[PDB]
C-alpha cells in the first residue's frame, strides 16, 4: 500500500477541467493497484499572474518541495508577446524541481485513422539555446549584430541518454509482458546535426552513446544516430521506424511537435517532465480558451500523462490498466468528445474510462 | 537572349542528371527565344580525390568571369572530416554571394492528401552555421561545449527582401490567370522569440522592415510562425503556407520536412540565389547506390533549372518546363524506380521533351 501526495496545478483554461477529471480517475483506481492519493491544490499560470502579479507563486514551489511526491500540471495560457514581470511558470517549475527531461510518447491507437506510430521523444530540457544567453554585440543602426550561446554539457547529455535507455528498457519489459507492439527490438536513436555543430553535437552524441555503459541491462538495446532534418523528413512518411528518440533541447522540441502532428487530436497526446526525485505529468494540448468552461475538453491526454508519471514512479501495473481502460473507450467509439467527432462531455468520457477500470 | 551556364555535374548521379538537363535546355521551344552556351566545370569529391581540392579556384574564376548562372549536380560528401576537404557547394555559395537558399515544394494537381504550393526562403550565411565552437570546460566526464549563433540586421534584411520579391512574383503569376491554391500572397516569418528574444527579435524586425524597402511589397500579407508549431502545421495544413522566410537552422529543418510532402526526393528542386548570380541544384545527393545504371530521376534537376530561369526573368520558359514535367508525372506511364517504375533517365527526359 503506497500513498502519493500529488500537487494539482490546473493553471489555465481547460486545465481547470481536465485536472479534476484526472483527480477523479486517480481516486477510483482499483484496489489491486494498492495506490491511494492525497491531493494538494496549487496556484500557477496566466490567471495567477493576472490576479497576483506572479505566474509562479513562491508558495507553490515550496509546497511541491516539502509536501508533494509528484505533480500534475494542466496548461498555461502563454502570451504571444513579452510581458513585464512574466516568465513561463512551466519553464520555471521544471528548473526549480530539477526536471531535466521532457518525455512525449506518440502512439497511435490500433484501428485509428492515421499513420501508425509508437515512439517516445526524450528531449533534454535544460540547455542548448534555452540557456537564454544573448547579447547585442554591434549596435550601429541598420547594422546590428546579435549573438546567442548554444551550450551542450557532458553531464546533462549523459543524464538524458541514460533516461532514454531506461525508457527503452521499460518498453521492452512491457512487450515481454504480452502487450502487442510494432517493434520487435528496442531502439534508441540519438539525434544530432554534427555536420554543422561538430563540437557541441559531437559531445551530445558521445555522452548518449556512453550512457549505454552505465547499466549492463542496457547492452542489448540497439543504438543508432540520425540527423535532425532527416528525422523530420522520415516522421512524415515512415514514423513506424522509431522507438525511443533522444535529442538535445531544440531538436527535441521540434521533433516532439512533428511527431505529435501524426495524431488527429492533440487532446490524445500525453507528456511528463522527469527529474531524479520528482515527476510532473502534463498533457501536450494548451489551455484551449475557445472551449474552456463548456464541459467538452478531452481528458484522455491528461489520463495518459498520469499513467506515464505512474510508470516513472514504479506503478507499472496501474499505468497499464489506465492505458487499457482508455484504449477500450476509444476503440468502442461510443463515448467521444467533440475533438474526436463525438458529442460527449469531459465527465461522460471519464465515467466510461472508470467503468472499464 | 543568351545565357552562359556553367555545368558542374560533380559526383554520382550528378553526371547523369546534368546532361539530361543540358538536353532539356537545348531543346526548349523556339518561342522562348533563349539560347544557351554551356561551360563544363570540375568540382566535387572526385575532383578532391584527383587534385586534393574539391573546388578548383579556376572553376570559381570561370563562373565569375564567364557565366550568368550555373547548374550543380551533387557532391558525394564524406561521412567524417577529411584533411584538405571542404564542401564545394558550401564554398561556391560563399564565393558567388548566394545568400538565399530557395526550396519550392509543390504537389501535383490531383494528388492525394493536402495540396502544397510553398517556398521556403532560408537565410544561408549565418545563425549557427558560422561554426564558432569551443570546448569551454575539459574536466574529465564533465566537459562543456559552446557554439555561437549569430544573427545580423543586414543579412536578415536581405533575406526578408528576397522573400517579398518571391511573394510578389508568385502573386503576379496568379494574376496572369494561372490557378493557385492561394487567394492572397503571404510571407510567414519563422522565429523562436520566446527563447531567442534578442537574436530572433532582430530577425523578425529585419524581415518586417524589409517590406518597407519597395512599395510593390506593400500588398503582400505578413505573419509570424513560431518554431514550436511550424512542423505541426506543415504536416497537417501545408496548404496554409505561401512564402516562408527563416533563419539558417530553422529553414534547413523546415525545408527538409516540406520535401517529405511530395513523394520521391527525385522530384525536389532548389536554387541558391544572390544579387549577381543564381545556381540551380537538386535536393537529392549523389546516390552512389544507383549511379551509372541509367535510372536516376532527372525531374528535380529539371525543376531546379526552371526555378533558376524564374530568377533570371524567363518566366514563360520556366512555366513550360513545369507543365511538361507535371504532365509526365500525372500520366504516370514513364516512371523511374524511385517513382515505383522501371523506366530510365533517358526515357523520362524524352517524355518531358515530347510534352514541351
Amino acid at each position: 500500500t503506497r500513498r502519493i501526495v500529488l500537487g494539482l496545478i490546473p493553471a489555465d483554461g481547460i486545465g481547470k477541467e481536465v485536472v479534476p477529471a484526472a483527480r477523479r480517475l486517480m481516486e477510483n483506481l482499483p484496489a489491486k493497484h494498492k495506490l491511494k492519493f492525497d491531493f494538494i491544490d496549487l496556484d500557477a499560470g496566466w490567471g495567477t499572474f493576472e490576479r497576483t502579479g506572479k505566474a509562479l507563486p513562491e508558495r507553490t514551489v515550496e509546497r511541491l518541495k516539502t509536501e508533494c511526491n509528484a505533480a500534475l500540471f494542466g496548461a498555461v495560457q502563454s502570451p504571444t508577446h513579452k510581458v513585464a514581470g512574466y516568465s513561463s511558470p512551466i519553464v520555471a517549475l521544471r528548473k526549480k524541481m530539477g526536471l531535466y527531461a521532457n518525455v512525449r510518447p506518440v502512439k497511435s491507437l490500433d484501428g485509428a485513422k492515421g499513420k501508425p506510430v509508437d515512439l517516445v521523444i526524450v528531449r533534454e530540457n535544460t540547455e542548448c539555446l534555452y540557456v537564454k544567453e544573448e547579447r547585442m554585440v554591434q549596435n550601429t543602426p541598420g547594422k546590428r549584430v546579435a549573438e546567442a550561446i548554444r551550450r551542450i554539457s557532458e553531464e546533462a547529455s549523459t543524464k538524458i541518454g541514460k533516461m532514454a535507455f531506461e525508457i527503452a528498457k521499460s518498453r521492452q519489459k512491457i512487450r515481454e509482458s504480452g502487450t502487442y507492439s510494432i517493434h520487435k527490438k528496442p531502439l534508441v536513436t540519438i539525434i544530432h546535426k554534427s555536420n554543422v555543430m561538430s563540437v557541441t553535437d559531437g559531445l551530445f552524441r558521445e555522452s548518449c552513446r556512453h550512457a549505454q555503459s552505465l547499466d549492463p541491462s542496457y547492452a542489448s538495446i540497439n543504438v543508432d544516430e540520425q540527423i535532425v532534418d532527416s528525422m523530420v523528413y522520415r516522421l512524415f512518411r515512415e514514423p513506424e521506424c522509431f522507438d525511443v528518440v533522444v535529442a538535445p533541447n531544440l531538436y527535441g522540441d521540434i521533433l516532439s511537435d512533428g511527431a505529435a502532428s501524426l495524431i488527429g487530436s492533440l487532446g490524445l497526446v500525453p507528456s511528463a517532465n522527469v527529474g531524479d526525485n520528482f515527476v510532473m505529468s502534463e498533457p501536450v494540448h494548451g489551455s484551449a480558451p475557445d472551449i474552456a468552461g463548456r464541459g467538452i475538453a478531452n481528458p484522455v491526454a491528461t489520463f495518459r500523462s498520469v499513467a506515464l508519471m505512474l510508470e516513472f514512479m514504479g506503478h507499472q501495473d496501474a499505468a497499464a490498466d489506465i492505458y487499457t481502460a482508455v484504449d477500450k473507450v476509444l476503440t468502442e467509439g461510443k463515448v467521444l468528445t467533440p475533438d474526436l467527432g463525438g458529442k460527449s462531455g469531459t465527465n461522460e468520457i471519464t465515467d466510461a474510462v472508470l467503468a472499464n477500470i
